[PDB]
């Protein structure tokens, strides 16, 4: 019988007093990496408005160029017949000056407090992309111009990552990590879909809205985050978590490398992050060459891949959780990719039906591991039993397991563009011949995790 | 040490638990009883639609027949030369059984918990509004539908105000006073700042729309209430407040009958603003349909910025009725000002208009607090709750008499001239200022010993 409290009272009752702080945190942590990919989108929506052919417009005045040069509706010294060299020396400039940057971002993380560190990591990244916007309202026509404030864009958003799954580390447990963490990576999916929304806005006509308006949100976010962050749970007297007197000192760089982990899952993310680059580059040089239905479903079969992703995380972490091996699900996940491509590449004669639920399992088969080991093994490798307590090593391991996998992505577009002119599907043997190395660089820590189940079942539970 | 609060946090955690639960539940008010205000509104605002003329009008197949028509435009019983008396016999049909409903619900509301009365009260408010709308889709034309749909909407309507001051009074002291109230006292009037802005955008087009979405939003805030609101604060265990027929036949004492005779007018002159204005700005200014009805809501931030420094005013001044009567002798000289330009572009519509509405609508909200200040001191005491809850009932009781002869005086006066109305809310205006010298009176004598003692 219904009485004198209300049902959304007795409900929100319940909770105790950590677990709406425990929560907080996972919804700031939540909106600030989602706010750092709007920054990092539009120059992939606005690449085809710096240049296009002028055989389509209005022509006003501008008799002069013999009617038609193909030289006035393009912007930027991006006009002449290069422009597909130094428009694409923009993405090379960015990303390396991002995977160089956070082998450094890693080692100031520590030191520096998460608050004073995050704040000015984020209004930084809404200074260097509102001075990339503004290069329309000014009189800006250069190269080294362009470039700089894309290398200045890309030390700044490597203070994003490791502070998170730092402030992350700091509050939850042992306990449901992986579920947690796999739900918790949709950011980087609704990040990418309001990155796109917003700038293709302003995309038809004056371009320099579409850096200003992200570089606008992200710096309200970066005070926001600045009002009402807490990194420790001891300073709202919470409960310490339980990770199975007083500050401990630091680590260097050196040291991290010790534990036995780190390289493995460091070496392998990089051609996680290779091949679910290189197949993304694979799929719009295959439909409009063979399979020639939906020629303009091409921008849209490329993010409902990354939903896949999403589910492809969440699935792999219930498995991680009740077999307690991490690196005995992300090796099975990336066996069963390699007879996922070539049954795509057989059924893509049919039509939608099959291109999107072999879709789906592709990208949960790909980016599951991606998302697995970059969170949650990132973060127990991290706060390992090794340490002895007397050690703060959670944001210098992130930057390894991380600046590999950005490393990852560097070489992306340059062997997809090394090998590309060199027919047209060749590049899809790249994928088969990199999933063999994903899987058997993991061999020994499988080897390891596979001997500890063997203790405590096929013996018969023996003192456990 | 190295690393210290955040200052919003450092902020927030300075704050009791006392502050917070009474913080929810004057949001939760707010935003009730604005929800309750914006599904009055768009029968105002869509009067500008239900007869357009028919010479002055785009015709490109819509003809059913020739010669004999000139009405192909119109809404069909509301089309005929007496469309200003019809909409009398609607807007007026609402505000009787809002009043009949108030002096019955003012006795027998008790008979069921506040909450469950309160939220199936917002949801039967927001279907019998809704089918007001959806009358369109399914195109009857007839005036009896939409009489006893809006008879019937006031009758449930009444559930809003009777069930929102006992559960603030329980909370926030047994009626107080301050600055948090006098922003909280804002509320009637941005529930028909945001009634404009919401029920204009189908007005142009299908009128349908323009009620079945506030329809929709007070029967989803008819849930929120029904989840989270909390009456007594012996429930959640906070801190309690601060602790401090025929009776006589209209009583002789030198009070109700020489003051229940001033909110019969002070609201009369106010909801012929609530109904008529968008009617104003659309016949006799500018010829516009939506944009008339989007600057009607320039006479609602008078409506906000009169009440904010009257409330700020009245307290500092040690006088609650010398802040009404000022700012009722005011809007007289200036509301005939206002309808004698009213056309010269959007310059003297734009400023005259809000000082217009912060004349009207600031006492609108004050002189209902100083009957209870002063009709508390008398030789029937506040120990008789038997009579002083009785002579509130009458006062309020004529108030909602003041609501049914604004729309329905308008209603018959504009047919026979336009300028006229502006002379009968002349005619209750100085008369809203003569029946307050009673409480003039004693704020004089009031003065006079600060003044000796000065
Ligand atoms: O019935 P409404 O027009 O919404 O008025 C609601 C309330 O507004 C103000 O607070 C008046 O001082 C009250 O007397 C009135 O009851």
């Amino acid at each position: 019988m219904r009485s004198s409290l209300a049902p959304g009272v007795w409900f929100f009752r319940a909770f105790s007093r950590d677990s709406w702080f425990r929560g907080l945190i996972l919804l700031l942590t939540f909106l600030i990496y989602a706010c750092y990919h709007m920054s990092r989108k539009p120059i992939s929506i606005v690449k085809s408005r710096l240049h296009q052919n002028c055989s389509e417009q209005i022509k006003p005045i501008n008799d002069t160029h013999s009617l038609n040069d193909t030289m006035w509706c393009s912007w930027a010294p991006f006009d002449k017949d290069n422009y597909k060299e130094l428009l694409g020396g923009v993405d090379n400039a960015f990303l390396i000056a991002y995977a160089i940057g956070m082998f450094i971002s890693g080692v100031f993380g520590e030191r520096l407090p998460l608050r004073y560190y995050l704040s000015a990591g984020m209004l930084l990244s809404g200074l260097f992309t509102s001075l990339f916007g503004l290069g329309y309202f000014w009189n800006i026509h250069e190269l080294w111009y362009f470039v700089v404030i894309q290398v200045c864009n890309g030390l700044v958003q490597t203070t994003g990552w490791p502070s998170v799954v730092t402030c992350v580390g700091n509050w939850f447990g042992k306990g449901k990590r992986g579920f947690i963490m796999g739900i918790w990576n949709s950011h980087t999916s609704v990040g990418n879909i309001l990155g796109s929304l917003i700038a293709g806005i302003w995309v038809n006509g004056q371009w320099g809205l579409s850096f200003i308006v992200p570089g606008i949100i992200t710096a309200v976010m970066g005070v926001i985050t600045f009002l009402f962050l807490i990194e420790h749970p001891e300073d709202v007297d919470c409960a310490p978590p339980q990770h199975h007197c007083e500050e401990p000192a630091a680590i260097s760089f050196f040291g991290a490398l010790r534990i036995p982990g780190v390289v493995e899952f460091s070496l392998c993310l990089l051609f996680a992050k290779l091949v679910s680059y290189t197949f993304l580059y694979w799929l719009p040089l295959y439909i409009a060459n063979v399979a020639h239905f939906s020629a303009k479903e091409a921008g849209d079969l490329s993010t409902l891949f990354d939903v896949g992703g999403i589910i492809g995380g969440i699935v792999a972490g219930l498995v991680s959780d009740y077999t307690n091996g991490r690196a005995t699900t992300c090796c099975v996940m990336l066996i069963l990719a390699a007879p996922m491509m070539f049954l795509y590449n057989y059924i893509g004669q049919d039509g939608i039906a099959s291109s999107i639920v072999m879709l789906i399992i592709c990208g949960g088969l790909v980016n599951g591991p991606y998302a697995l080991i970059t969170t949650a093994v990132s973060a127990d490798l991290g706060t390992h039993k090794s340490l002895k307590g007397n050690a703060k090593a959670l944001s210098t391991v992130t930057a390894i397991i991380d600046g590999t996998g950005s490393i990852g992505a560097a070489l992306g577009p340059l062997l997809a563009g090394l090998i590309s002119p060199t027919g047209w599907n060749n590049v899809f043997y790249m994928l088969i011949s990199a999933d063999v190395l994903a899987c058997l660089l993991l061999c020994r820590l499988v080897y390891k995790e596979i001997l500890a189940w063997k203790v405590s079942l096929s013996r018969g539970s023996g003192y456990k």
